[PDB]
DNA sequence: TGTCCCTTTGTCTCTCT
DNA sequence: AGAGAGACAAAGGGACA
């Protein structure tokens, strides 16, 4: 018999008895658990269940599943039932943050680490709370925040770092790695290929930090030289997320792609400049005949799509849907396009191709509406969330289906849709913002930390802003968001 | 196996002017 | 507003006990 039989068995017996109280889980997040966890996670779980939701503690069933969902999770488990308390009260940060901390791979080490660590970075190397919170919240923290003990001086004084950038470049997964070869290999970098520290600092504050240090190091010269490249496209291809892998593909696919296809290096520098860049290439150097055939889409359209974040997810999604949505779904390839070239571009062409009629049939909206939505980084959260609360905004909020779409249309718009249905209320009733004044602070890139930034003003006023009136706060929170706020807040 | 750590890719949000 | 930067997570491999 198959060994993983009785596991799976025990995995099933366990996980029936938590779709009970208190977490009620809904198979989608038992797999999750299941697969991130394991069968120890799950257990632990259900030892847990009711320790962890209520009094004390009381964490949602989401914040137990944010925990659990790692390998080591029955470790996270126990050490957030420990160290919360301990953390909160002798350390003073949120339970939220806590959850932070615990919710990667070997949990319980980062906690255990900030629970050790934190006392003597905030003391002695002069690092805010919230600094070392983030430095832990990764795969590796302790290894991340061992590492920034260690080297933050050196960093600081033998190589010119501020302690920002340090806790920058720590502020990722693999964060001691990056540290590592930063410190290694930022004055090769500087003085042989004239990098600012600046520069440096970028190509490691990614994921895969050292391996994109090592690599900008390794091919620098075979791509400046002989394959017409500058030090500063170079330095955007790694530090943008495609790193290692990105720079290697750049330099097999910069002339496929051009000679093949007449590209030029400016646009191959721009699909490898990403997430996943490699993969945008190589999908790029596939596709892009099959898109453009039989007078199809244009290779700048193609170039478009495949320059974001996810690029490859975008091509191959266009490609199976393009003819399903202009066909079924009365659009016209440039609006296919439109919402393809964003990050998630497949994720809002799904998305788009489920809810357009669900849109326009019962919410009244226009397929133009639609596509605009859409057309955001994040389309298919914006889009879920229209759904959600259009008639909640309109009917309760007194908001028009117009002022929804606009508040909707930008990167974060369900940040700011949900942020609007929360704060309206007290910003109009107990401030005298009228309603519009709301709809435009939250119809921006930023909306929500705008809307919350505006709250703690005529909540809890600082000093600063008070020689501000309502209608100058809202025409300063218009124009530059929360950063608008704070920059006035560092006026008194 | 369980746990810890690192890398790559995909996706979502906010800033900076 | 478009480019740039930063946050949040899924999934796989190495390493080791
Ligand atoms: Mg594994």
């Amino acid at each position: 018999q198959w060994s993983g039989a009785r596991a799976l068995e025990a995995l099933l017996t366990v996980a029936g008895e938590l779709r009970g109280p208190p977490l009620q889980l809904d198979t989608g997040q038992l797999l999750k658990i299941a697969k991130r966890g394991g069968v120890t996670a799950v257990e632990a779980v259900h030892a847990w269940r009711n320790a962890l939701t209520g009094a004390p503690l009381n964490l949602t069933p989401e914040q137990v599943v944010a925990i659990a969902s790692h390998d080591g999770g029955k470790q996270a488990l126990e050490t957030v039932q420990r160290l919360l308390p301990v953390l909160c009260q002798a350390h003073g940060l949120t339970p939220q943050q806590v959850v932070a901390i615990a919710s990667h791979d070997g949990g319980k080490q980062a906690l255990e680490t900030v629970q050790r660590l934190l006392p003597v970075l905030c003391q002695a190397h002069g690092l805010t709370p919230e600094q070392v919170v983030a430095i832990a919240s990764h795969d590796g923290g302790k290894q991340a925040l061992e590492t920034v003990q260690a080297l933050l001086p050196v960093l600081c004084q033998a190589h010119g770092l501020t302690p920002e950038q340090v806790v920058a470049i720590a502020s990722n997964g693999g964060g001691k790695q990056a540290l590592e070869t930063v410190q290694r290999l930022l004055p090769v970098l500087c003085q042989a290929h004239g990098l600012t520290p600046q520069q440096v600092v970028a190509i490691a504050s990614n994921g895969g930090g050292k391996q994109a240090l090592e690599t900008v190091q390794r091919l620098l010269p075979v791509l400046c030289q002989a394959h017409g490249l500058t030090p500063q496209q170079v330095v955007a291809i790694a530090s943008n997320g495609g790193g290692k892998q990105a720079l290697e593909t750049v330099q097999r696919l910069l002339p496929v792609l051009c000679q093949a296809h007449g590209l030029t290096p400016q646009q191959v520098v721009a699909i490898a400049s990403n997430h996943g860049g490699k993969q945008a290439l190589e999908t790029v150097q596939r596709l892009l005949p099959v898109l453009c055939q039989a007078h199809g889409l244009t290779p700048q359209q193609v170039v478009a799509i495949a320059s974001n974040g996810g690029g490859k997810q975008a091509l191959e999604t266009v490609q199976r849907l393009l003819p399903v949505l202009c066909q079924a779904h009365g659009l016209t390839p440039q609006q296919v396009v439109a919402i393809a070239s964003h990050d998630g571009g497949k994720q809002a062409l799904e998305t788009v191709q489920r809810l357009l009629p669900v849109l326009c049939q019962a919410h009244g909206l226009t397929p133009e509406q639609v596509v605009a939505i859409a057309s955001n980084g994040g389309g298919k959260q914006a889009l879920e969330t229209v759904q959600r609360l259009l008639p909640v905004l309109c009917q309760a909020h007194g908001l028009t289906p117009e002022q929804v779409v606009a508040i909707a249309s930008h990167d974060g718009g369900k940040q700011a849709l949900e942020t609007v249905q929360r704060l309206l209320p007290v910003l109009c009733q107990a401030h005298g913002l009228t309603p519009q004044q709301v709809v435009a602070i939250a119809s921006n890139g930023g909306g929500r930390p705008a809307l919350e930034s505006i709250v703690a003003q005529l909540s809890r006023p600082d000093p600063a802003l008070a020689a501000l009136t309502n209608d100058h706060l809202v025409a300063l929170a218009c124009l530059g968001g929360r950063p608008a706020l704070d920059a006035v807040k560092k006026l008194e």
